[PDB]
């Protein structure tokens, strides 16, 4: 739990579950289509 400026949010167990490996490596596909997507327009 680190210090803010006037809103700290807590609203839940964020801290129970840590995730399978076909969770944290299927980011690599949104890291990949979202940035594509922002690369359909680097093209330009």
């Amino acid at each position: 739990y680190q210090l803010t400026s006037g809103y700290k949010p807590a609203p839940m167990d964020l801290s129970f579950i840590k995730l399978t490996p076909s969770q944290e490596a299927m980011v690599d596909k949104l890291a990949e289509n979202a940035h594509n997507v922002w690369a359909r327009d680097r093209i330009r």
